[PDB]
Parts: structure tokens; sequence; C-alpha cells
């Protein structure tokens, strides 16, 4: 048996200390990188004079020349507005889709301008994100295709063919000539000669990157090797300098390239790249690593090393290597990389540039809550990074050969200074993207310039390929900051243009201060609380770290033991298992007698006045103490959910942030709300699963806790080590043994600690059917007031994820390979049923499955694996169960193939299954299994039915472009956690409040401002519960009641109507590029059971206040209370003799006394479905309070989290600089 | 249609254009079910219709008109209310739902 | 154009013939001015050849 963390993540090769130097600047505060970097590109005033002097000329000649647009000049010419030179360029590359040019032709002729242009799968607006770049400079992140469809109609009813006719023109020579240097190598080869034969020199760049599938790095691999050939045999022995070259991107060529994979890339990635680098030197041309995401330099670096010292490349100095300036690590990087240089006598090309990822940088820093950014946050510092960089890199050319790649003319002038009088070439030159930069170099290239070389980086590919390189190329030029833009500005003056960005930075107050725009993750949510920290996988120091952290608490002897009120309590041991491996013990549990259970219960009766008289203010500091001390404790934690829950190192950073979130979150949830009067409901008891055995188990014990209850912590039979571990910090945190007790067992235990007299309150997450059995449990009882006891039951999903045609295929991938088999799908809000439009099924089913083959599975204390084990052998025998039922049906089943090592554990391979209908699916299968369904465009609405009418409603997921799809998909989907362009596994405390509707849940939401009201007998106001809105049947409802004399219910209705928080519509704080919404809505069909004439007006205006319909009990005998309704309340009442027909219902308001309560709470109970809130009053009581029903349990909480940079940047951070 | 209006020189016109921000993004609920109805009848040519008029219907336009400062000026298209409907043919009359449906109206 | 220039005879007129105030007057003209204007621009934005007039 391995000994376990002992292969975690051992470095590809030892750190040399240049190596090393390189890992510690990875997020060096900025104002401590910067003070080098200015000493190092100080130049003497004389060079900066003459310096300006040139970027002065280079700048009026830039403006001298440039002259409009294509599009400025047709948008012009036909007056079009802004939506509709977007639709015409979107038209314009649908009509080039069609390849034949007469057939083209007569389309247009014929049927496009003689109106019906929709008449003639796809929304022709699919790429209009990109577009409207080219015709605005801005982006905008969806497509609102209803008003480009409109403005289509408009400017073809209004200009006819002639507009097409240009639009097409236009079109066709951007995608062909502007936006790619040619759509294959023989044509850009063809079209480099005129720029050639005035000095300039060319990088082609065949666009591949981002591989998916194995058989995605074959065709990017050979597109390079044919490329190899093709500008070989062009160069034709011009050498690496004055000859062409190549670029490549490491992330084309294997898809799992990443740290976390880093043997297969050394194994599997690396020969593929040898393999093109001996075709490069047999042609003798350059060959250029392009620079991709932070967390993959240092990987790349070992990479360049081992084909730098690889002898069967000496004599060839075409390899080159892309190093980011806007990086932290940039001048470490180059000292490593000149270091090599002179080891392996190769003068290695060095193509300096800013950096091209610069706002997915940002979001990715402060989604994993990393300590800093790794990468400059003011573009001016960028700018001194890349001065400072060139100096060291023009002290090293005899052993480097650098290419400063920038459009900017100061950056540009500067560096020419720099390098002095003495120019051959071959010492250094300058670099530039295709069609951006040669209105500059031009005045820099040749004789009659600044004699100083250009090459050219030059895209190849058809229209398709262009898509993703052709955003961050339109994105960079619109960046308020971007020389691009500036220069383009009429506002900005050449003096602005040319100013010195080196003693602008030397003479800052701060030097290297932050942007004072950008939050660093710790600070997302600002004055309301500290973010949780994670740990950065790719850094070798935290993978050091971690290493020993791991295997030491791998060497811990963990327990878990009854932990009552007096002290630990003696009970049936038996040892904890690792489930990717039975022979690895991790621990031992004492686990609770019923009697014990029962006890603890009465001791945290006893205990709770002493809980309740410690301050609202004082429990949440032990909160906050808590999550301190999880914090500090995150590796140890980490090691211990790995071993215990079969979780990844990823996974589990995931959940110890989550614990600690929700500890903060509750806290100051605390501090805003709770005061005298809310009086705590006694004891709790908390019931938790065993698929986030840290996070949801910390949650509801710290509501419960900061709310004034005493909590008995009844863990998941499975995973009872980690939660004696969060209950012991919880304890050192402050939390008396009394007001936390620990009763670790089955459901046995849990029944019991839920029967027990003295329970004022369960939590419960977990399967629907073991909520409806507590349910039934608790439909027995009633508070010492006689009130229901208050359950919430957050249970199962089956989760769907829709996309259409408009989608991009490897961002979906990415997000349901996430989605459906992270945690090996043993997440609530797993994927489940993906749901693909017909026109785009096939390839994106394809890509999926070739995806799925890439998944390393085992046991999880690898960093390399993907996906661990299911829970226990019944867990697994009941997943396998379902896939061999599916397989019977003759359903196409994908499965990967398992490791000979799994069979020491639990696993289950990630499974894909194609179903017909999605009916197929009965029940929540609660293991990694995707079941994929195929839709018509037309058919959508149907299918947002079909995946409501499972009754399940937890997360749901929509891939789309297209305004008109989101707008009716979100309206018509009904779950509580909605994700847009992104993955649905994402439940951020206080960001996207988690929880769902119907068989999913009761809510109120955990990580939501509306939980801790429900652990207390009066709900304070929540922060910001509030609407303006009310509701119009209210209204009339209200109306009809002053109608009928019933003067004082006509008032209460109208308090009901302003109290409710009906319409609430917020965005809440967090990280860039994404847009996290929380609304609140009608619950649906409320159950009426009304004693009282009064009670069933005061009923029915509740439900009617917060948008709901209701069903009236029949058996009431008020029929003749209801007489005479206007038609619109009318709508929304309905009356019911058999309730169980008549359901789904979404809540319940009773009244009666204390045994018709109880009564009515066990027909309740026994209705088919959805467990029910429900809210019971006496008739005094309705009389008496006129919250005697609270507004806030008959709304329903909804999350919605879009992903604003899934078109390929962020347009609010184009604003920052 | 509205004096002063991006709706108003249609009207004087034997086929309207579409004006200046003449869209929604929205989509009639009860049009969605009326196609859905039409789709499970096999009234394929009027469920077409129906969707169409769902999409082209600028119901639920919400914008604010450039001004002056100190003043939001805003424009929206809500339903016109109840439409009498005057039929002669089965296809008629679900083209005319369909057109009043679309734009929010009952008949 | 030709309002605008002519605004202060055309408001003696409308003061005199209508009752209006010389404020009155002055926004009847400008709301003249801008329905010209106006109808013009949409007119640019929208009608074609098989936008036929009544
Ligand atoms: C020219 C070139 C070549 C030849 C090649 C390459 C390149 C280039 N790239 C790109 C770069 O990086 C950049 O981005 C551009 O170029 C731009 O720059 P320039 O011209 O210099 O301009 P300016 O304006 O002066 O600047 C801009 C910049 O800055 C920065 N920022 C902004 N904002 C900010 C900043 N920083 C800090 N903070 C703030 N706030 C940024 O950076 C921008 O941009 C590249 N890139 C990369 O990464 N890599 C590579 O390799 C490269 N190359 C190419 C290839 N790839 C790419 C793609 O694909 O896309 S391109
Ligand atoms: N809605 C959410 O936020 C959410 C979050 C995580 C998990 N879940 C659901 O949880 C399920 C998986 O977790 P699990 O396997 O641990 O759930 P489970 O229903 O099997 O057990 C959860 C807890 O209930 C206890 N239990 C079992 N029988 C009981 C009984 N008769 N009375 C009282 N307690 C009893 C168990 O000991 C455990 O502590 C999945 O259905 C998943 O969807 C929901
Ligand atoms: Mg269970």
């Amino acid at each position: 048996a391995p000994a376990p963390f002992a292969d975690f993540a051992p470095p590809v090769r030892p750190q040399s200390t240049l190596r090393r130097a390189i890992t510690a600047a990875y997020r060096r505060p900025e104002t401590e990188c910067l003070p080098p970097l200015v000493e190092a590109a100080t130049q003497s005033k004389e060079i900066r004079d003459a310096a300006a002097s040139t970027a002065r000329k280079l700048i009026e000649a830039l403006r001298g020349k440039h002259s409009g647009s294509g599009v400025e000049g047709l948008v012009q010419e036909y007056s079009l507005s802004s939506q509709e030179g977007v639709a015409l360029m979107c038209l314009a590359e649908a009509l080039l889709r069609i390849p034949d040019t007469a057939t083209r032709d007569a389309l247009i002729r014929d049927k496009i301008a003689d109106g019906n242009w929709k008449s003639h799968s796809r929304s022709l607006f699919v790429n209009a994100a990109t577009w409207g770049l080219v015709v605005t400079g801005k982006l905008t992140s969806t497509v609102n295709d209803r008003s480009l469809a409109a403005a289509l109609t408009r400017l073809i009813s209004r200009c006819g063919e002639p507009v097409i006719r240009r639009g097409v023109d236009m079109a066709m020579r951007m995608m062909g000539e502007q936006f790619v240097t040619g759509e294959t190598i023989r044509e850009a080869l063809k079209r480099s000669k005129e720029l050639e034969e005035k000095g300039f020199s060319y990088s082609y760049d065949m666009l591949g990157e981002a591989a998916t599938t194995a058989a995605d790095a074959e065709r990017y691999y050979r597109d390079y090797e044919s490329a190899i050939h093709a500008i070989g045999k062009a160069s034709a022995g011009r050498g690496i300098y004055e000859g062409p070259g190549i670029s490549i991107k490491l992330s084309a060529l294997h898809p799992r390239y990443s740290r976390a994979q880093a043997a297969r890339v050394m194994g599997e990635l690396l020969p593929r790249v040898k393999a093109l680098a001996l075709l490069a030197k047999n042609y003798d041309i350059g060959l250029n690593i392009d620079a991709e995401e932070a967390d993959r330099l240092e990987l790349s670096l070992d990479l360049l090393e081992v084909l730098c010292l690889d002898g069967d490349l000496s004599g060839w100095n075409g390899m080159g290597f892309v190093v980011q300036a806007y990086g932290k690590r940039c001048p470490f990087v180059l000292d490593f990389i000149i270091d090599l240089a002179r080891r392996s006598g190769r003068r290695i090309m060095v193509r300096l540039v800013k950096g091209a990822y610069w706002d997915a940088e940002i979001k990715r820093a402060q989604l994993d809550g990393l300590a800093d950014f790794p990468v400059f946050t003011r573009k001016i510092h960028t700018d001194v990074s890349y001065i400072a960089c060139a100096a060291k890199l023009l002290a090293a050319t005899d052993v480097v050969f650098p290419q400063f790649a920038t459009h900017n003319a100061q950056t540009l002038a500067a560096i020419y200074h720099m390098a002095g009088k003495d120019f051959h070439v071959g010492k250094y030159e300058f670099q530039c993207l295709h069609g951006m930069g040669e209105p500059l170099y031009e005045e820099v290239v040749g004789r009659g310039k600044l004699d100083r070389p250009c090459r050219i980086y030059a895209p190849v590919g058809t229209h398709e390929t262009l898509l993703a390189y052709l955003v961050r190329r339109l994105l960079e030029n619109g960046a308020n900051s971007s020389f691009v833009h500036r220069i383009n500005d009429p506002k900005v003056s050449i003096d602005e243009l040319i100013a010195d960005p080196v003693e602008v930075v030397r003479a800052m107050p701060v030097v290297g201060a932050k942007h004072d725009r950008i939050a660093l993750p710790a600070e997302l949510f600002g004055d309301a609380r500290t973010n949780s920290a994670g740990l950065d996988l790719s850094n070798e120091e935290t993978l050091a770290s971690l290493t020993e952290a791991l295997r030491e608490s791998a060497a811990m002897k963990w327990t878990a033991l009854p932990q009552l009120a007096t002290g630990p309590a003696a009970g049936e041991t038996r040892t904890v298992l690792n489930p990717g491996d039975h022979r690895d013990v991790v621990g031992s549990v004492t686990e609770t007698s019923e009697e014990d259970a029962r006890r603890a219960v009465r001791l945290a009766a006893d205990a709770a006045p002493d809980w309740a008289a410690v301050p609202p203010s004082e429990r949440a500091a032990c909160l906050d103490r808590a999550a301190e001390l999880m914090q500090a404790r995150m590796p140890t934690l980490l090691g211990l959910i790995i071993r215990e829950a079969g979780k990844s190192a990823l996974n589990a950073i995931a959940e110890v942030r989550e614990a600690i979130d929700f500890l903060r979150y509750y806290a100051e949830q605390t501090r805003r709300t709770l005061g005298p009067g809310h009086g705590p409901l006694g004891p709790i008891v908390c019931i938790s699963p065993w698929n986030f055995p840290l996070a949801i188990f910390t949650g509801q014990i710290a509501a419960a806790l900061v709310a004034g209850n005493p909590v008995l912590a009844k863990p998941a039979e499975e995973t009872p080590l980690i939660a004696a571990e969060g209950v012991r910090i919880l304890r050192e945190a402050g939390i008396p043994a009394s007001a936390l007790q620990l009763l670790p067992g089955d459901g046995r235990v849990g029944a019991a600690l839920v029967a027990a007299a003295e329970t004022a309150g369960v939590m419960f997450t977990g399967s629907t059917e073991v909520a409806r059995l507590i349910q039934a449990q608790l439909a027995d009882r009633l508070s010492p007031a006689g009130r229901p006891i208050p359950l919430i039951a957050e249970t199962g999903g089956q989760n769907a994820m829709i996309v259409d045609s408009s989608a991009l295929a490897e961002q979906v991938v990415g997000d349901v390979i996430t989605s459906a088999f992270d945690s090996a799908g043993q997440r609530c809000s797993a994927l489940r049923v993906l749901c693909l439009q017909e026109d785009v099924a096939d390839r994106i089913l394809t890509m999926l499955k070739g995806a799925l083959h890439e998944l390393h599975i085992g046991r999880t204390d690898r960093l390399s694996v993907d996906v661990g084990p299911v829970i226990t052998s019944e867990a697994k025998d009941n997943i396998e169960k379902h896939i061999e039922r599916m397989r019977g049906l003759g359903r196409k089943v994908e499965q990967i193939g398992l490791a000979s090592e799994t069979g020491v554990g639990t696993f289950v391979p990630p499974t894909i299954i194609e179903l017909e209908k999605l009916s197929d699916l009965q029940r929540e299968v609660f293991g990694p299994v995707l079941h994929v369904i195929r839709y018509r465009r037309d058919d959508l609405d149907r299918l947002v039915d079909d995946v409501n009418a499972t009754g399940y409603g937890l997360t749901f997921g929509l891939h789309t472009r297209l305004d008109e799809t989101i707008a009716h998909v979100t309206s018509r989907i009904k779950a509580g956690n909605l994700y847009i362009n992104r993955n649905i596994i994402g439940a951020v405390v206080g960001v996207q409040p988690f929880g769902g509707r119907g068989l999913s849940g009761t809510g109120p939401k955990a990580g939501g401002p509306l939980y801790l009201g429900r652990l207390v007998t009066t709900a304070p106001v929540p922060p910001q519960h509030s609407s303006v809105h009310t509701d119009p049947v209210l209204l009339d409802f209200a109306k009809w009641l002053d109608g009928k004399g019933a003067r004082a219910e006509a008032e209460a209705a109208r308090n009901a109507g302003s109290s409710s928080a009906l319409g609430l519509d917020l965005e809440l704080p967090g990280p860039v590029g994404e847009r996290n919404l929380y609304t609140l809505h009608a619950r649906g069909r409320i159950l009426l059971v009304p004693a009282t004439e009064s009670g069933l007006y005061h009923q029915l205006a509740a439900a009617l206040a917060t948008g709901n319909s209701v069903a009236i009990d029949a058996a009431s005998g008020l029929q003749a209370s209801l007489k005479n309704l206007p038609q619109t309340v009318g709508l929304r009442v309905s009356w019911s003799k058999d309730w169980a027909a008549d359901g789904p219902f979404a809540g319940a308001l009773v009244e009666g006394d204390a045994e018709r309560i109880r009564a009515v709470n066990k027909a309740i109970a026994a209705l088919p479905g959805p467990l029910l809130l429900v809210q019971a009053a006496s008739s005094g009581e309705i009389a008496r309070n006129p919250d005697a029903y609270c507004l806030n349990w008959l709304v329903e909480e909804v999350s919605a989290s879009i992903n604003t940079a899934a078109a390929g940047g962020n347009a609010s951070l184009m604003a920052i600089g």
C-alpha cells in the first residue's frame, strides 16, 4: 500500500536557485516589484529626451496617415446605427459561409435583398460580440439578438442589395486579409513577400490553442508540422533572423497542459514539441513558444530547459520563448532563460511582450482567493517592467536574441535609444501583430526610417478558427489604457502619449501601489467580512509545504467521539477507511447510543438559556475565531478531507474555504440583525451529509449557534472525523461544550435526536427520502407553544444544463466535465442532464467523450487525480445498478477505463449516458453519471417544461450568447441556483446563496440572508430585504375586502403588500467578470388551511402579497366568505377537497388550535412530493400578531450567476488601467 | 400611435418599417404555451407564425430616451389590453391569436 | 430652418391669433421645428422602397 501523499506533487526537476527566485516572485506585493524595475529601466536625460523626440515623430506620422476604417466608412455611407453595423457584419459573416461565389450572389440578389433574410439552426448573430468590438470598440458580453434582427430587417429594407454587397466585401477583406495573414499557410506565405522585401520578417501562428481532446491535440500537431514544412520550404536557407519562423502554443499540443498533469506533459507533450523543433532545425527556422496563462509559465520552463539541453537539437538557435512583462516573475524568468542560454550555448530567441490575458488573471486570482495577483494591476507598471526587462535583455545579446513585441511607440522609442548606435541584423529585433502594427513599423523598418527589423506575428486560419484570438485582440485595442485606443483618441495629446512611464512611476507618492479599483482577493467583500483564502497548486513552494503538511495529517490519530456537554461518552468504536483505498485507515469513530443522543438533547435544553444569554456579537466573535482557526489549519484539514471523503486537493481547498465563508458570513449577518427580541428556538438538531463533510456541517451548526441555539451535531456516518475536528475548532473558538455536542453515528442517531422532546428545530441536508422521514417524525410534534417545529430540509437535485448552437463547445465541455464529474459527481449541484441543441449535439458529444478520456481516476492523495472514489460500496452498487439498467435499455454508455489500483477502493468511472427523453430518469443518481438529451430549437420551451417536470429545482445551467434565449429560459426555469455560461457547481457563500425548491429544498438558502431568521422565534429584517413593488392581485384583494366591509383585513392586506419583499432584485458583491444576482419570487401555490373568515382573509393577504396562488381547504366550509372575487384574484384562487390531487404546493398556511395544527401538519406531511414549509397560527394569534404568518417564508429565493467574461474578456476591466 | 414617437410614420405607409430601437428580448409566456399547443395539434405553419410573432413583438421594450439633464425620459411598450378578434377561418383565428398573445393582450 | 429663423414673426401671429403668451408661442414654434426634424430623421432611419405611401 502506497504511503499517503508520498507522491502528491513532486516537481518535474529539483528547483534550481534561479527557478526558486522565479517562484518566490509569483504573487509578490506590487509595491515590492516596482522599485527594482524603476532602477533597471532608468536612462540618461539625454536618452529620455531623444526617446521622447523619436516617439513624438512616430506618433505624428501614425496620426497623419490615420485614415478611417473600412467599417467606419461603411457605417457612414449608409447612415448605419451601431446595431445595424453589427447586424450587417453578422449577415456578411454568414453569407461568406456559403463557399460558392455565384451561389452567394444569387442568394443575396434574389432572396436576402428581397426582405426575408430569416427564411434563408444557428443564430446569424452568434459572433455579434466580436463584430460589436469591431463596430463600436466596446465589448457586450451577450448578444441582443432581437435588437440585431430588428436592425438587420431595417437596414435591408432601407438600403437593399448595395449595403449587403458592401458588407460582404468588407467582411471578406477583414476576415481574409486583416484578422489573418491568410486562410492557409500557402496563402499567408504568398502575401508575406511584399513586406519581407521591405525588411520585415514573419512568425506564423496557426491559431491552435486549448486542445480539449487527444484528437484536437493531434490535429494541432499536424497543422504545425505541415506549416513548418511550408515555411521552411519558403525560407529556403534565409536562416532564423531574416527568414520566417513559426509560433506554437503548448496548450494546443496536449489536452491536459497543466502543472497538475506535469508528468503527462513531460512524457507526452515534450516529445511532440521536440519533433516539431527537430523539423524547424532542419529547415533552420525559428520556433517560438507563445506565453499563455500565469499558471503555465513555470511548467513551460521545464520544457524549454529539456529542449535546450537536448543534444539532438544542437546547432540550431531557432528555439524561441515568450515572457510577459505584466507578470511579476518576468525579470527572474529572464534571468533563468539567459542562464539557460549560457549553459546550453543556444542563443534563445526571447520575445518580450506585455501580456494578453490580464482580465482573466485578475478574475482567476479573485476566484481562487489567492494572496495577490501574478500580474501588475496598473498598466504603467507593466510598461516599466517591460522597459526594465528590455534593459536586461539588451545587456545579454551575445547569449539571447531579444525580440521586442509591442505596438506602443513610446515603448519602442525607449528601447531603440536604449539599444544604442551599434546594430546588425541578429542583434535584436522588434515584433508586431499582423494588421495592428504595420503602420507603426513602416516608420521603423528600412534604412530610410530607424533601420531596425520587425517580425510580424501572422495568424493563419479559416474564419472559424480565428474567433478566440480575434476577441483577445479586439479587446486589447479597446481598453482605455491601450496605446492603440489612446492614439486614436483625439482628446489624448502626443505629449501624454510620449510621457515616460519610468519617471511617472518614480515620482508616485507610493511607488508600485495596487490599482485602487481592483480588489485583492481577500477584500472582495470589503468591510462586510474577510474572504477566505485558497492555495495556489501551481506554486512549487505551496506544493512542497502542502506535501509535508498532508503527510503529517496522515500520521495523526484522528478520532470522533460522542462529545456530550459533560464530556466524551463511551460507545461502539470502529475504524474509518479511505474510500479510495480501504487499506488506509484514516481514524476511529465512537458512535452514539440512542440513549446518549436523548441525553444530549436534554443537556442542550438545560444549557439553552446560558447560550442564548451570550450576546449575539460575542457569539459571532466565536464564529470569526473559528474561521481564523480553520484558515490556519487548512493544510491539515485538506489532508483529512482528502483521505476521509475521497476529495481531491482542489475540492478540499474549496470545501474548507466554504466552511470559513459560512462562519464569517453568518457572523456578519448576525452583527447586522440579531437583537433581544429575536429569541432562539432552543436545541437545534443539525444533520449533515457526507459529501460536503466540513462545509455544510459547519454552515448549519454555525448558523444555529450564532442565532443563540445550542446544537446537537449529527454528522454523516461516513465522515465523522472531519466533523469532530470542526467541532474541536468551534469549541477552541469559544463555543461552550454545552452549546455544541457532537453525536457521531448513523441515521438512528439522527432520528433519535429529531424525535427528542426538547428538539426545537431541525436543520437537515441530505437525500429527499430521508428528509421525508424526518418531516413525518416532526408532524407528530408541536413546540411548547403549540406550533410546528421548524425544519430546513435541503435535498437532492436533478440538475440540467441547456446548451444551444451559439455556445462555444470548448467552454461547454470544460464546464460539463467539471459540473458532472468533479468529486465523482457527488455534489448536490452536480450536472445530471446535459441538453444539447440537435444541430451541435454530435460535435459537442464527440468533444465531451474525448475530454472524458483524459480524466485520471484514483486515490486522491495525488495532485494528478481528477476524480476520486465514491464514498461507499453501497453508493457504488447503487450507481452501477443505474448504469447497467440504462445500458440494458440500449442507451449508449461511454465509460473510461479504471486502473487496477482502484480495486482497493470504491470507484465508479465517469460515465456518459445518452437518453431519448428526460423522463428516462426517475431519481437522483448521486455519482459520476452524466445523461445527455438532444432537443430541436423550437422545442426549447417544452424542454424547460421537462426539466421542471422532475419536481426538482436545485441548480440549472444555460450556455448561450443570445439574450432572447437567456430571458426565455431564465424566466421559465424553476430552480434556486442558475448559472449562465459557466459551470453549475458554484455555491460561494453570500455570492450564490445556495438552495433549491420543490424536491430540492424548503429553504431558506444556506449562505443567504434569510437563513438565520428561520433559527429564531421572531425573524429579523435581513440586510437589503425590502421591495418597492406591490403585488397587483394583493391590491385587488384589498379593494375587494374594503368593498365587502372587511376594513381591518383590507388594512392588513395593504400592510402585507408593503411588507412583502417580493420583487427584491440585488447584485451581490463578488469577483470581477461575473454578475451574481439575488431575487425574491413567488413560491408558487400555497395550501391554505383556514378556520375562520378573518383567518382566511389574513392567509390570503399573506400569500397574495408574496405573489403566490392558493389552494384553499374546501373542508373549512368558508366558500361563502370569498364570493364575487375580482377576476384577477379568482385566477389565483382554487378550492381543494383532495389536497394530494391538487399539488404540488410550495408552502402552507394553517389556522387552528394546537390539536388542529398537529392534525393538519400530519395531513400535509402525507402529501406526495416536496416537503412543504408550513406556518401555523391560532385565530387569536392572527388577531394579535400582524406577523403571525411571516412573509419571509412565502417568497422563493433565486440566485443567478452570469459569467460576463464568457465572450473572451471583461468589459468592466477594459476601463481599468 | 404617438405623435413624436417612433411608431408614428409606420402608420402612414402600407407596410410598416421596423422603427429604431424597436425590439424586445422578452417573449410572452402565454404566446409560448399557445405555440406548443399548436405544435401538439400539428398546425405547423401556425405554430411557426406564433413563434415568429413572439420574437418580433416588441412588448416589454423599456428605453431611456436622450433629453435634458435632470430628467429621465422613459419609453415603454405594454400590451394594449383586450383585442377584439373577428376571424373567418380556423387558421385565421390561430394567426390572430398569435399576434395578440405575442403582444401581451387578452382577446 | 425657416421656422427657426422666422420664429419671432411666427410668435407674433400665434400670440394674437390663438391667445398665447410669448413663452407658449415659443414652445409652439419649437415643437413644430422638432416635429419636422424628428420625422425627417425617423424617415432617414427607416423608409425604403417597400414602404409605399397610403
Ligand atoms: C506584438 C505582439 C507579438 C508580435 C506577439 C505576441 C504579442 C504581441 N502578445 C500580446 C501582447 O502581450 C500585448 O497584449 C499587446 O501587444 C499589447 O501591448 P502593446 O502593443 O505594448 O500595448 P500597450 O497598450 O503599451 O500595452 C497594453 C498592455 O498593457 C497591459 N495592461 C493593460 N492594463 C493593465 C496592464 N497591466 C497591468 N495593469 C493593468 N491595469 C496588458 O498586458 C496589455 O496588453 C502576446 N501576449 C502574450 O501573453 N503571449 C504571447 O505569446 C504574445 N504574442 C502573441 C501570441 N499569443 C497572443 C495571442 O494568441 O493572443 S498574441
Ligand atoms: N440541497 C443541498 O444543499 C445539498 C447539499 C449536499 C447534499 N445534498 C444531498 O445530500 C444527498 C447525499 O448526502 P448523504 O448521502 O449523506 O444523504 P443521506 O440522506 O443519506 O444522509 C444525510 C444525513 O441524514 C442522516 N440520516 C439518515 N437517515 C436518517 C433518519 N431516518 N433520520 C435522521 N437522519 C437520518 C444521515 O446519518 C446523514 O447525517 C444527496 O441527495 C445530495 O443531493 C443536498
Ligand atoms: Mg445515507
